[PDB]
């Protein structure tokens, strides 16, 4: 960052020539240089460089607790003229801990996009997709192809018959109780994987596969977001946006992503984003050079949405949404992505089976996972890794310095020995079994806290596991005469 310019992220996939234009037209009226870039993975570079991050970073709502709760992002105080022309809704996407994180700029969920030429009438159930993807195979077509490489488009399917990230009730998710394993999840991701393993669909099918060939009728039916339309408008393919398909009878349960815009903590020119963002983005005339170069969906601007939700495309997508249900913001949202990413992955393969995947996918998306040991005793704390991904990575065990501090690292592969406190931490890896074990011995409450299993590799650091270190009183610290009849 520098003073007196304003430097912005956001995913490839969006309208970043459009948010140029807005940032033109900023740079017109005040002489304050906008550059709007689209790094690969900006999400993870996000909270390594926030140092020299961007001003303003976009992306959907979920990844903000995650980024607030580390000190990423300056708290935002719209005045209540400004908070009113907005929906609630949008605002309840960044608000975190009470405080308004991330100005609101979209509603997004996905749809099924279908050609009209190919599919006059599009199927209402998955279940007819194997047998219209072999009456189209026949005409050298096929039914349906869409990113199997990232578990938000997989996910409607997931959930349809009972699948879910954490569970709710009134205001409030409980992070101990997550539904990536129950049946409803398993009969959503065995449909997938059978499509896959009867030749309906291709593994390997990722973002720009589905894509090209949507756009060239090579496939009559895609699943995509409003991003995705006006490269279609281009490719000259007569499309409709539409419901997404049934399974077992249940509407397909897309998760809704709220495109949000933070301001970097770090920054000295938030006066400068806040000017940009309220009275330049979150205009009438600023959603629309954004959304005509890719459309935004739903905008959180209540003048602009009015006129919006008359086009049927984005009628199509709140009829998605409601149908779905909006991703939660907190800080857990991250791990339980990497999990399922993780599983539909191997269950697409064939690297695991369904069942194991999903097992393995409900224990991983839980972000933190306690090892309770008594004081005075030893803990044994086990970190497994797939050793295929991790092979010849160095790895090591930190502990986290806070909420928002660094993981200072504690012991190595190749120290892996310390002494401190009258204790020890011992750390040693089977790197064929893919199990790194922490051995923590005269455990005593000055080492209980989080914690991360690493794997390194240059000068990044994977994290295999958070782990809360849980100390029980020493029976003996109790000891004293209880009441006796
Ligand atoms: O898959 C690993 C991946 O998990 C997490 O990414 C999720 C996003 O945080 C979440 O917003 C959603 O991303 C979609 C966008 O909302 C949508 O606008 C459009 O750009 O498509 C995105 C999907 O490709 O879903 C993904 C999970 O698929 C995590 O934050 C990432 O760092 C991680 O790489
Ligand atoms: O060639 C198979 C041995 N190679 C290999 C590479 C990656 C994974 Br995942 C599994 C196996």
């Amino acid at each position: 960052t520098e003073e007196g310019k304003l430097v912005i992220w956001i995913n490839g996939d969006k309208g970043y020539n459009g948010l140029a234009e807005v940032g033109k037209k900023f740079e017109k009226d005040t002489g304050i240089k906008v550059t709007v870039e689209h790094p690969d993975k900006l999400e993870e570079k996000f909270p390594q460089v926030a140092g020299d991050g961007p001003d303003i970073i976009f992306w959907a709502h979920d990844r903000f607790g995650g980024y607030a709760q580390s000190g990423l992002l300056a708290e935002i105080t719209p005045a209540a003229a400004f908070q009113d022309k907005l929906y609630p809704f949008t605002w309840d996407a960044v608000r975190y801990n009470g405080k308004l994180i991330a100005y609101p700029i979209a509603v997004e969920a996905l749809s099924l996009i279908y050609n009209k030429d190919l599919l006059p009438n599009p199927p209402k159930t998955w279940e007819e997709i194997p047998a219209l993807d072999k009456e189209l195979k026949a005409k050298g077509k096929s039914a349906l192809m869409f990113n199997l490489q990232e578990p938000y488009f997989t996910w409607p399917l997931i959930a349809a018959d009972g699948g879910y990230a954490f569970k709710y009730a009134a205001g409030k998710y409980d992070i101990k109780d997550v539904g990536v394993d129950n049946a409803g999840a398993k009969a959503g991701l065995t449909f997938l994987v059978d499509l896959i393993k009867n030749k309906h669909m291709n593994a390997d099918t990722d973002y720009s596969i589905a894509e090209h060939a949507f756009n060239h009728g090579e496939t009559a039916m895609t699943i995509n977001g409003p991003w995705a339309w006006s490269n279609i408008d281009t490719s000259a393919v007569n499309y409709g946006v539409t419901v997404l398909p049934t399974f077992k009878g249940q509407p397909s349960k897309p998760f809704v992503g709220v495109l949000s815009a933070g301001i970097n903590a770090a920054s000295p020119n938030k006066e400068l984003a806040k000017e940009f963002l309220e009275n330049y983005l979150l205009t009438d005339e600023g959603l629309e050079a954004v959304n005509k170069d890719k459309p935004l969906g739903a905008v959180a601007l209540k003048s602009y949405e009015e006129e919006l939700v008359k086009d049927p495309r984005v009628a199509a997508t709140m009829e998605n949404a409601q149908k779905g249900e909006i991703m939660p913001n907190i800080p857990q949202m991250s791990a339980f992505w990497y999990a399922v990413r993780t599983a539909v992955i191997n269950a697409a393969s064939g690297r695991q089976t369904v069942d194991a995947a999903l097992a393995a996918a409900q224990t991983n998306a839980h972000d933190t996972t306690v090892f309770q040991g008594v004081a005075g005793q030893s803990l044994q704390v086990s970190c497994p890794y797939d050793s295929m991904k991790h092979w010849g990575r160095r790895k090591a065990w930190c502990r986290q310095l806070g909420e928002k501090g660094p993981c200072q690292r504690v012991v190595s592969t190749h120290l892996s020995f310390l002494r401190r406190w009258n204790g020890s931490t011992a750390i040693t890896d089977d790197t064929l079994g893919g199990t790194l074990t922490i051995t923590l011995r005269n455990l005593q409450p000055h080492d209980a806290g989080l914690y991360q299993c690493q794997s390194l590799h240059g000068s990044e650091a994977d994290t295999l596991r958070k782990v809360l270190v849980e100390v029980l009183a020493d029976p003996l610290d109790h000891h004293h005469h209880h009441h006796h009849h």
